[PDB]
């Protein structure tokens, strides 16, 4: 007994029920019609969508092992079943677990804060270097989290002007962008009919292969000078783990597997944080009054010169709330990443067969209209008690939750606080249009929500 849903058509299933430019909106439309759990056929493939905190929470937390699979994403077939993001195989569990331990060992530790704090040095330099002229913040702000993850992964630090640096960011940006477009949405559910026609899916595929090749080469480089006594980074810690298991019959790690793990952490480690920061700057420019309040709190708690520290969050409730509100407001990965039933499952009273794609929607949660009155409006007080202290919400789920929760959550959240603190400590944001004319709406919705392209100026405070 499948969850209720619209009557599918031959070949295309439910494609008339879906607006490809705005799948999250189609999902919301379908939840009004059929309730919090529903069935869809997108092409021949069956999915069940959960919509709203209760349904999304049950799916991700009560049936953790049942939905701990990962739905196929054809554009990233080069990663499928290797690493962590795109694998629905036996190898997922211990590669994930090991990566998380290594990530954590590399930073509570204060290695993460320090690492972020020292990148803020280079980020702040680049912004001063624009000397108050208009600039596209895309490939400037983006260097910050990209270097931070490069330190952990490769022991590698890049100049902001360096050629392969800018190119890797370009490809990350292009992929996140194109994956959020309607042609790619159609491609991921009809890959066999469409794969060999021309179109943007081919750019994504080429792009994925280029990043993988760049990673691959850094990995083999790491092999050729690996000191098993003295691992330099996460890429090393994975090499060490592969060669402890030389004699083993069953292999957890391959050289292909590790490059995928690294290519994963490199892409995810860079793109979502950069997009978040970039969106956050555009929002703060739409509400001059919010930036002002931020400036006074930074001047009061930290002052004009002392490098922001994580221990400042407790004492900066307005900043803390704004940072949460940026992530809640932009719903950056608004349908989550797709899950799948590892087993024939009984959810509520419905059968969800093995290998049904399961979509525990995140925007439906982050935009709950009772948890967050006026959820469509940007409001720091969505995360502030009436007496002005930071207010926690169980609805703040932008990193998802459960078995497949974002592997970089700790890092990302630290980065957003400390980098946004740093930027506002030293700079005023200057929009090139009137704050009233700024349209905050995503220009593409799919895999992510993509901000409009814009230029701005930053005007030094110190
Ligand atoms: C603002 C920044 C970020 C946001 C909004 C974000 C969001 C997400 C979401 C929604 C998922 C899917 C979870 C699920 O399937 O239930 C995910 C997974 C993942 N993230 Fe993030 N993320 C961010 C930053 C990062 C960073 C910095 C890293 C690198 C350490 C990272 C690495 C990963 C990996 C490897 C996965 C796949 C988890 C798995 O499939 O087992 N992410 N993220
Ligand atoms: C793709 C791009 C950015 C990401 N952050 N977390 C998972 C992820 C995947």
């Amino acid at each position: 007994k499948l969850p209720p849903g619209p009557f599918p058509l031959p070949i295309i299933g439910n494609l008339f029920q879906l607006e490809l430019k705005n799948i999250p909106k189609s999902f919301t439309r379908l939840a009004q019609r059929f309730g919090p759990v529903f069935t869809l056929y997108v092409g021949s493939q069956r999915m069940v969508v959960m919509h709203g905190y209760k349904a999304v929470k049950e799916a991700l937390l009560d049936y953790k092992d049942e939905f701990s699979g990962r739905g196929d994403l054809p554009a990233f077939h080069a990663h499928r079943d290797r690493g962590i993001i795109f694998n629905n195989g036996p190898t997922w569990k211990d590669i994930r677990r090991f990566s998380l331990t290594t990530l954590r060992n590399y930073g509570g530790k204060q290695g993460n804060e320090s690492r972020i704090q020292r990148e803020a040095h280079f980020l702040l330099e680049a912004l001063r270097k624009t000397q108050g002229q208009p600039f596209d913040p895309t490939f400037l702000i983006g260097c910050a989290p990209c270097n931070v993850i490069a330190d952990i992964l490769f022991r590698k630090h890049f100049d902001y002007n360096d050629e392969k640096f800018l190119r890797l960011m370009y490809l990350f940006n292009e992929n996140f962008h194109l994956l959020s477009t309607p042609w790619l949405q159609l491609y991921n559910n009809f890959p066999s009919f469409l794969h060999y026609l021309p179109g943007s899916h081919r750019k994504v595929i080429k792009n994925v292969a280029e990043v993988k090749e760049y990673v691959s080469e850094r990995v083999k480089e790491h092999h050729q000078s690996l000191d098993p006594n003295c691992p330099r980074d996460l890429t090393d810690c994975l090499l060490v783990e592969m060669e402890k298991e030389k004699h083993s019959a069953e292999r957890l790690y391959t050289m292909d597997g590790i490059t995928v793990t690294v290519a994963d952490l490199f892409f995810a480690g860079t793109e979502t944080t950069s997009t978040t920061l970039r969106y956050g700057l555009l929002i703060l420019m739409k509400y001059p009054e919010i930036e002002e309040k931020l400036h006074e709190e930074i001047d009061r708690v930290i002052g004009p010169s002392r490098i922001p520290a994580i221990k400042d969050r407790q004492e900066m409730p307005y900043m803390d709330a704004v940072v949460h509100e940026i992530q809640r407001f932009i719903t950056l990965v608004p349908s989550n990443l797709p899950h799948e039933a590892t087993r024939d499952t009984i959810f509520r009273g419905y059968l969800i067969p093995k290998g049904t794609v399961v979509v525990p929607t995140l925007d439906s949660v982050l935009y709950d209209n009772q948890e967050f009155p006026d959820p469509e409006k940007f409001k720091p007080e969505h995360f502030l008690n009436e007496n002005g202290k930071f207010k926690y919400s169980d609805y703040f789920k932008p990193f998802s939750t459960g078995k497949r929760v974002c592997a970089g959550e700790g890092l990302a959240r630290m980065e957003l606080f400390l980098l946004l603190c740093a930027i506002l400590q030293h700079f005023n944001l200057k929009p090139l249009v009137d704050p009233k004319d700024i349209d905050l709406s995503p220009i593409h919705i799919g895999f992510g929500c993509i901000p409009p392209r814009y230029k701005l100026c930053v005007i030094p405070r110190s």
